[PDB]
C-alpha cells in the first residue's frame, strides 16, 4: 500500500541497474554517460521542443540543456527549432533496442500477450495521471 | 517491435517516475542540503546497508563519482560509516515516504486492489527474473 511504493522503486532500480549493465560496452564505444544515453532514447520516442524536454526530464532546466547541447557538438542529436536524433544519434538507439528487445523478449516469453495487455493498461492509466500531476505545480 | 513497443513505454514510464519524484522531492533535499543522486544513495541504503563497491556496480556509474555523493552524505550526516542512515537520514527517508505515499495513493485510490495486485504479481516475477539475469552479468 506503501510497499508498493518500495517495491516499485526497488523494480525501477533493478531495471535501471540491467540496461547499466547490458548497455555499458555500447555507452563506451560512444562515450556517453547513462545520463546523455537516457535523453537520447528519450527523444527516440518523439520530437521535442528545447523547452518540452526541460518539462520531460524535471531536473533543472539548465542542467538538461547543457546535455541536450552536449547531444549537439557530438552531433547526436540535430535542429527543427525542434530537437531530433540524427543520423548518428539513431544508429546508436537501434543498437540499443536491438539489445533491450533482446533480453526484454526472452524474459516475457512465457507470457500471453493478454496478461501483458492488461498490466500495461493499468500502468498507462498511471503513466497518464503521473504526467497530468508533473504538468500542473 | 510488439515487445519494443513495450520496452519504450516502459522506458518512459519509468522516466516520468523519476522525473515526478525529482520535482515532488526538491525542497524536501534542498532544506536537508543535498542533491537528487544523494539523495537516491540514500533511499538505496533505506533499503540496506550497503558498501562503497555495491552503489558503484548497482547504479553503473565511474569510479570517483559514487564515493564522491557518500563523502559528502558524511559530512552531512545522514550516513553513518559498510555504510549506514543516521537518525537525520533516516528521518530524510521517512519524509520522503509520507510525500510519495500521499500523491501515490490520491493517484490510485479509484483502482481495484485486486486489479493493483495482479499488476504488483506480474512486474514482481519480472523483477525477479531482471534479478537472476543481472547475477549473470
Ligand atoms: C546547471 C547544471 C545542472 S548544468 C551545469 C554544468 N553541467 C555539466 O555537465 C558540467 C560539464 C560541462 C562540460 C563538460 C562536462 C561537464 C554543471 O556542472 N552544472 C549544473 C549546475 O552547475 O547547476
Ligand atoms: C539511474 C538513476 C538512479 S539516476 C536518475 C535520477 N537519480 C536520482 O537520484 C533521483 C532520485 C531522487 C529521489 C529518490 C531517488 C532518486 C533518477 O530518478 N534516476 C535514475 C535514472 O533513471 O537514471
Ligand atoms: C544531417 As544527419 C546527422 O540527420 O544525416
Amino acid at each position: 500500500i506503501e510497499d508498493h511504493i518500495s517495491f516499485l522503486e526497488k523494480f525501477i532500480n533493478d531495471v535501471n541497474t540491467l540496461t547499466a549493465k547490458l548497455l555499458k560496452d555500447l555507452q563506451t564505444e560512444y562515450g556517453i554517460s547513462a545520463e546523455q544515453s537516457h535523453v537520447l532514447n528519450m527523444l527516440s520516442i518523439e520530437a521535442l521542443t528545447v523547452g518540452q524536454i526541460t518539462e520531460k526530464q524535471g531536473v533543472n532546466k539548465a542542467a538538461v540543456s547543457r546535455r541536450v547541447k552536449k547531444l549537439l557538438n557530438a552531433e547526436l542529436v540535430k535542429l527543427e527549432k525542434i530537437i531530433k536524433l540524427s543520423n548518428k544519434g539513431k544508429k546508436y538507439i537501434k543498437e540499443r533496442k536491438a539489445i533491450m528487445s533482446h533480453i526484454a523478449s526472452d524474459m516475457t516469453s512465457d507470457f500471453d500477450s493478454k496478461e501483458i495487455e492488461k498490466v500495461r493498461q493499468v500502468l498507462e492509466i498511471i503513466d497518464y495521471r503521473i504526467q497530468s500531476y508533473t504538468s500542473k505545480l
